[PDB]
């Protein structure tokens, strides 16, 4: 009974042609799992091609083939056979039947004993590659990622071998982690993800009520909310963070109403993994651990904005204290640099005080690293280097001393971010330097030094060196340039023509730079620089909460310890919540919410 | 009306950041040149002449530290061009995103 | 809407009536087939339509776009590179670059099979550009 | 798109070779068998592969495929 005849029979779909197969299999002691019947290049079995070729609903050759497998005594059944390639490893026929959207074949395969925890862990099924599909590794994850709620409901609630929601793949991801990983912030994708997420949570409340599905961490240590915060998936992070359920599963909410009087109400938000009191929070991950381009859009969301504004309003005296200490330090730097040359003792005290302040700032910035932090690092490094060369009397200390003086007075613009009006202005300064200035300066220096070499070789004292002709040409861009008809020179008209062409080309280049900045500024969302400034302020408030480098600071927890309801296991659940008041003048059309308190307080 | 709105909004924060830039380079040039730059109050005037268009940059043969003075002047010219360009781009941001009936 | 519907109907009727002959292979007196005349003239809508074309089961051999496999949401599509690839003489790419006097040639470069084929050809030749 | 056309003209001139030494050029794509002709033969065509992701696939009808499983 040949292999190709077996594949042609199971692809055709007639069960009667599979006659005499079991009697042939009995005498030769060969099994359908054996390597003569697999492809060998991939390990593909005849049941897999029976499921790949289906009828209108379901092929009719599967169950007689599985009966023939049961008839002979096979220690390894055919329904649990996996692929063996490096590309497509661990894939089984239950995955194929779930992929083909076919519920009757899934019922049939589980009904004959298929493993519902087989992991499709080959290379095609891995995370970040070219032309792959990462859904998790499990059949329940494949059913949830492809919008098949009937297959999900069967795999959870079948009589024999139920699938576990707590089960997790090689990366430690459950089904909720995998639903975070497939989000792309499109409309249809988000509508799939939030609906399947809530359905899985409610089914876990029904099936396994004692376990918390969202507390389970991955192998990196992340829960679904922190993975959503790290990955930068805004649609599901916003949805999870303000979540309201109904009466039988109301303990799975993260948003509550404390009281409601007319149009005013007070809402409560759960601060479980959000508040920066605890280790490895959502705020620290948005600020410090996410490499997404849109972190500043995630700061602006609804519970986070008011929590950060409250944390900022407490820490304004510490911000003003740090500003005054840095400004006193720079006044001492200036008085020590201006008097370099009763007095010598004051100068010695000034030099030692500048060395201690430089070592202080350098240790603080290195403790940070273990745009603006780079500049504070460079100032501190050059200050310590200048004072170490001042101790040895190397006499080349004075350029480094005055260079670090200029950088310290410029680094004073870090503190402009305390106000909105100056903070957005300095955000724009950084964006003008790091984007628009450098390619201007590239094309300009290529234009400058070509004309410089041309004028030196043509004038051979107007232009003696390359380095002096480039200075005389730069004076044109300032406004101090000297163009005259040179009577002394042999080649007078050509020098005059080269100067006139230089002036025209640099006017064209400056005009292009200005027009490119208008192209960037007219085509822009106005909220974006505001939100970049908000993220600057959030990073500042988290570093001020962490404390200084020598003295760690004991930090208070935010919120209020408030009793929300009862757990399914007969206890009250007290949660730390953040209060946000609201006004709504269209309340009276909508239905009234359930409240914790009868009257305001 | 536009003259008042340009003075009371756009000019003062430009002038804040500009004076912080001006006097840092002034102190640096006086302490490095120790007669090109004798006092703080005269070096700040010589640096303000660059913003007008009358600034004098030359390779100072007399000074001990010649290349560093030249590099500090070139960096000053670049930073003030960046600041003026930012002021202009912020006024275009305020003027393109506005209702025309409001000044009326 | 007239041109693409009448074009497909004429192709299917040629499949029914004279199946051995290829209607789109016949050249003009300049040496251009319909796709190259569309590329030269700068007619974007019909050039885009011809370049990614899918028919149904009785005339499926007249397509220029195919599906190799499909698994859930991911799929791999196939595009015919008959007169497009610059390996052969007088291609669509050489005509858009060198023989068309249309003002909007740069809009025809951005279309869906052409953009990725040009990005692949650029990614191979970066060492020669740096050399 | 004007920059893209500049890049396309550059890549075609670099494929043509230098002026003294013409360059033997490779054909792009993959020689893949698509179906059968009306005159009882298979038609092999050179094709270019482009991958796609679509999260609204399940409302639409399924396409006809060349391969049963990915590769
Ligand atoms: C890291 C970069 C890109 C940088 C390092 C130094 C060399 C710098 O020259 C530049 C570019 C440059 C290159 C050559 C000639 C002139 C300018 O700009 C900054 C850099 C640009 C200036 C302007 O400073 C700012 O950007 C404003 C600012 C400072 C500190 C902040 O913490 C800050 O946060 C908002 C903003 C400061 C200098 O350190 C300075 O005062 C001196 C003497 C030169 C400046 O290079």
């Amino acid at each position: 009974f040949d292999r190709d005849r077996l594949f042609n029979v199971v692809a055709r779909g007639n069960p009667e042609d599979l006659a005499g197969l079991l009697e042939y299999l009995r005498r030769t002691s060969k099994y359908l799992t054996d390597s003569e019947y697999t492809e060998g290049s991939t390990g593909k079995t005849c049941l897999m091609k029976a499921v790949l070729n289906l009828q209108d609903g379901v092929n009719a050759c599967i169950q007689p083939l599985l009966e023939i497998d049961r008839d002979s005594g096979n220690p390894q059944p055919l329904v649990n056979a996996q692929c063996t390639d490096e590309y497509y490893r661990g894939h089984s026929a239950l995955h194929i039947a779930i992929e083909k959207r076919s519920l009757q074949c899934v019922k049939l395969l589980v009904e004959n004993g298929a493993n519902v925890h087989a992991k499709a862990c080959g290379h095609f099924f891995q995370k970040n590659q070219d032309t792959c599909f990462y859904f998790g590794e499990l059949p329940l994850s494949l059913a949830a990622c492809t919008k098949q709620w009937d297959v999900v409901n069967y795999l959870l609630e079948n009589p024999h071998q139920p699938a576990s929601l707590q089960a997790q793949d090689s990366l430690g991801n459950t089904v909720l982690h995998a639903l975070v990983m497939i989000a792309d912030d499109s409309a249809e994708n988000s509508a799939l993800v939030v609906r399947m997420y809530d359905g899985l949570l409610q089914a876990g409340a029904r099936l396994c009520p004692n376990v918390q599905l969202e507390g389970i961490p991955n192998l990196e240590g992340l829960t679904p909310l922190k993975l959503a915060a790290k990955e930068g998936k805004i649609e599901i992070f916003k949805h999870i963070l303000q979540r309201e359920f109904s009466a039988p599963c109301q303990s799975l909410s993260r948003k509550f109403t404390e009281w409601c009087y007319g149009p005013v109400r007070v809402s409560l938000y759960d601060l479980a993994s959000v508040d920066s009191w605890e280790e490895n929070s959502v705020l620290e991950i948005i600020a410090f651990h996410s490499r997404s381009p849109h972190r500043h859009r995630m700061v602006v969301l609804e519970p986070l904005n008011k929590l950060l504004q409250a944390k900022w309003d407490r820490l304004i005296p510490r911000f003003c204290f740090n500003f005054l200490c840095y400004l006193v330090y720079m006044l001492i730097f200036t008085a020590v640099a201006y008097h370099q040359p009763a007095g010598n003792s004051m100068l010695l005290l000034g030099h030692i005080l500048i060395l201690l302040g430089g070592v202080y700032l350098l240790l603080g910035q290195l403790w940070y690293f273990w745009y603006s932090e780079i500049l504070f690092l460079l100032q501190a490094l050059l200050t310590v280097l200048s004072q170490v060369l001042c101790f040895l009397a190397i006499e080349w200390y004075l350029p480094l001393l005055v260079s670090s003086l200029a950088m310290g007075w410029t680094n004073l613009l870090y503190y402009t971010r305390g106000f909105q009006h100056t903070g957005i202005y300095s955000v724009m300064i950084e964006k003008v330097i790091l984007r628009d200035l450098l390619r201007f300066l590239l094309v300009y220096l290529v234009f400058l030094f070509g004309f410089a070499v041309a004028l030196v070789s043509l004038s051979r004292p107007p232009y003696r060196s390359i380095l002096d002709a480039s200075l005389e040409l730069f004076k044109f861009t300032i406004g101090m340039g000297e163009l005259a008809f040179q009577e002394q020179l042999r080649f007078r008209g050509v020098v005059l023509l080269l100067l006139l062409a230089y002036v025209l080309l640099t006017y064209v280049l400056l005009l292009n730079m200005l027009i490119a900045l208008m192209s960037e500024t007219v085509n822009s969302v106005a909220t974006d620089s505001w939100s970049i400034w908000k993220l600057q302020k959030a990073i500042s408030v988290l570093e001020m909460e962490n404390g200084y480098w020598w003295c760690r600071r004991k930090k208070q927890r935010a919120g209020v310890m408030l009793t929300v309801g009862t757990r399914p296991d007969g206890s009250p659940d007290e949660r730390w919540c953040f209060r946000v008041g609201e006004m709504n003048w269209a309340t009276w059309e909508q239905t009234l919410p359930r409240t914790l308190c009868e009257e305001p307080s």
